[PDB]
């Protein structure tokens, strides 16, 4: 709750931002010159690659700092491409009144170095994801962060509430679309998920961790 | 700047492969890396290891503490010779409340932390060992490299195992790779440390 609740008052209230599925928050190439708070959705950092592959470098949840490289000082510019995943609502500042209302504001330095921390432990969780050597782990490893990310109950499970293309997954755990089509076919034959309309449930998540 | 120092020494000796602190550990610190390597990792108990950072000087680390305790789940180790501060949070939690404007440095810091995190998972997103080779390579020759008159010099001394549980490899794939690097003139291993020649012109290889 406490970030959000930092982030509007930061004279004139701040106003949440709409951003449809699929719409740019940033291009790499774009001044560094904002922080943002994503209050709704999900926003998928990615790194393109002259070669016309991309990579999911992080699908950031709820109530997430992004667009950090901005705090850096001495300005500099975005090297990853900031997207909507999902529909987004979010606050952005410029960095210059994140300082000062910091500064003065002073409890909330607190708020924000908890943000920050939030974010350094969960990429080290896509860090674990990505170095299993066996692709089906890693699939079940990103499987299970989506559901403590973006799992709302369902009466058969715990429901991913992502449309997740096999090709999106794909580009999160470093592997083709083809690998990630088998692995999860495979799984729904197993029990051990199920999908539908683009979205996936995984049945008893504290059993998949335990194969 | 860095400035972090200036911050948190209002030293620590560690030696080669000691450790900062085991899983298990209660999470009550936080530590600035001054100078040398620290290795995080996560034990798979029982028995393999998978390095989840190797953090360069100057960065803050134990950053599970600043979340209000917890447990430890990662393993600190000093990877080369450390030195170090650490300050138990309440001291550090307190200075920032009686003193805040000692945070925006924090900030920088944490900040900096992620952008890192998120070089390691552009490494290990690739799909070919030879470009998470060559890929973490090139990061370590941004924070652990000396120049050189071809390239730059990884200062370190890196085991193959080390080098294939951060790269989410094995010991004999890195061994096999490195050669190839090596036989195409493209780095060399004397006294025992990687160098790279000319790696701007290797990190076109991506982008
Ligand atoms: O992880 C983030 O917050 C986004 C990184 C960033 O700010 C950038 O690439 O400019
Ligand atoms: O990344 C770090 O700072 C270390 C993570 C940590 O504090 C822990 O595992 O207790």
């Amino acid at each position: 709750n406490s970030l959000l609740t930092m982030f509007r008052e930061l004279k004139l209230p701040l106003q949440i931002e709409q951003f449809e599925r699929g719409k740019t928050i940033f291009f790499p190439g774009d001044p560094a010159e904002r922080v943002y708070l994503l209050v709704k959705g999900a926003v998928k950092l990615s790194r393109v690659y002259e070669s016309g592959e991309e990579i999911t470098v992080a699908l950031l949840r709820e109530n997430s700092v992004f667009g950090v490289l901005s705090l850096l000082t001495g300005r500099s510019d975005r090297f990853y491409h900031a997207v909507a995943f999902t529909p987004v609502q979010l606050f952005s500042v410029p960095i210059e009144f994140m300082q000062k209302a910091l500064i003065e504001r002073p409890e909330l330095a607190n708020v924000m170095l908890q943000g920050l921390s939030s974010r350094i432990l969960q990429t080290e969780m896509m860090i674990e994801t990505l170095a299993h050597r066996d692709m089906g782990s890693r699939l079940v490893s990103f499987l299970l962060i989506l559901c403590r990310d973006f799992g709302i109950p369902s009466p058969d499970g715990i429901t991913i509430d992502l449309k997740l293309s096999h090709q999106a997954i794909a580009e999160a755990i470093g592997s083709t679309r083809v690998t990630v089509t088998r692995l999860l076919g495979d799984l729904r034959e197993s029990k051990l998920i199920a999908i539908h309309k683009k979205r996936i449930t995984v049945f008893n998540p504290v059993a998949l961790s335990q194969q």
